[PDB]
């Protein structure tokens, strides 16, 4: 086991309706987070598997870089797949993990505190980032990779400024070398929860492709 | 935890290709299965949650009725659903299990061994998509309700099915399983199906094939 990195937009300005929309003003008030934001699975409490290392206010929206480093995750995922799942392919442990995570949890969801009537946004606003199948906000696909620079590279419209600032802030996060241990039983439950809550979702792979387009990540072709 | 009943066609005559196709003669020789047919999740060993109570040779294909009686199954599925999934509904624990099973494991898959006789059929695995045409299942609180939605199931076959199932020795059994093992089996179902495209279209087609409305 070693750590893996995850990144993407947490929202895109002007791209959501109503209650979901995150405005430039809210994001400016919310950053930097008052404490580090954890990364959990499907908003479940007690199943943190990483932490956001940096959030940047890019021109198109707030963009994050996270680390996921739960030793048991690879084990639980590998035990779940049938014996001939990867066929003839030879892959490292790290690459199987990346493949399964990428496809089991291809999106992110930023969760915020519910503010009271007339309570102003501040740095306590953002609570956590949940990995999920489809986020409710436009363009909230994630990329996972074995290093931070590779995790962020696919986002073609991320500005260079914001990219540099992001990578710099992340390189000095307290959470950068942390490890999140969980029992296998707890992790298994957390992953099953994602499946059960998303079982009814229609057209999930077209929705994933749409999120990818919205984010500016080169679309996955399936024509060969 | 009263038991769960499950039913459906194990195959339809004249509808599968080659390796999957079951003929009438072969089916007639295979019934009645000469020992009880376990019900499991995805053909997994050490993962029995039920048994087939009867199979009948309906005009359209072999049709089964089973009982699933595994206390831990209800608990594992119910823990998994997020706190808003049922809206402002209040479901009983049994109605919730029925719903979640219905949608988590909507199909069945009959496995055999390799002259043909009553030992041929081995077990029935619950799954997301069965390889054979029309292998949807219905789950419900009684055998009557479990078989009701199959419009094309013959009255004769339905009556023979319900009567044999009412006499089955397995009808009151219980299958205690560890929550840990169950949670693994269910997670395996999700990971092995995660990449499946248009799953609910394939299920709707299975349903139409079985003659469910
Ligand atoms: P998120 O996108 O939710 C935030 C709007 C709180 O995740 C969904 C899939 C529940
Ligand atoms: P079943 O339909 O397979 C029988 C033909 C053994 O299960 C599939 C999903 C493998
Ligand atoms: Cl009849
Ligand atoms: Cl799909
Ligand atoms: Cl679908
Ligand atoms: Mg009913």
């Amino acid at each position: 086991m070693g750590p893996v990195y995850v990144s993407g937009y947490l929202a895109l300005y002007d791209r959501d309706g109503g209650e979901l929309a995150l405005t430039r003003e809210i994001v400016a008030a919310a950053l930097p987070p008052a404490g580090p934001l954890p990364i959990n699975i499907d908003h479940r409490p007690r199943c943190d598997i990483g932490a956001v290392l940096a959030v940047v206010d890019d021109d198109r929206g707030p963009f994050f870089l996270g680390v996921v480093n739960c030793p048991q995750l690879g084990a639980v995922l590998a035990r779940a797949v049938g014996p001939d799942f990867f066929g003839d392919m030879r892959l490292s442990d790290e690459e199987r993990l990346l493949y399964l995570l990428s496809n089991y949890l291809p999106s992110a969801s930023l969760s915020s505190r519910r503010l009271a009537p007339g309570e102003a946004p501040d740095e306590t606003l953002f609570a956590h980032v949940a990995l999920c199948v489809i986020g409710r906000r436009v363009g909230t696909i994630v990329v996972y990779d074995a290093s931070p620079e590779a995790a962020v590279a696919p986002f073609r419209q991320l500005s260079a400024r914001a990219r540099s600032e992001l990578l710099a802030r992340a390189a000095e996060s307290p959470d950068r070398e942390r490890v999140w241990h969980m029992s296998e039983e707890a992790l298994t439950r957390a992953l099953l929860s994602t499946a059960v809550n998303n079982m009814l979702l229609r057209d999930r792979w077209e929705l994933v492709a749409a999120r990818r387009r919205e984010a500016g990540v080169r679309g996955h072709t399936y024509l060969q």
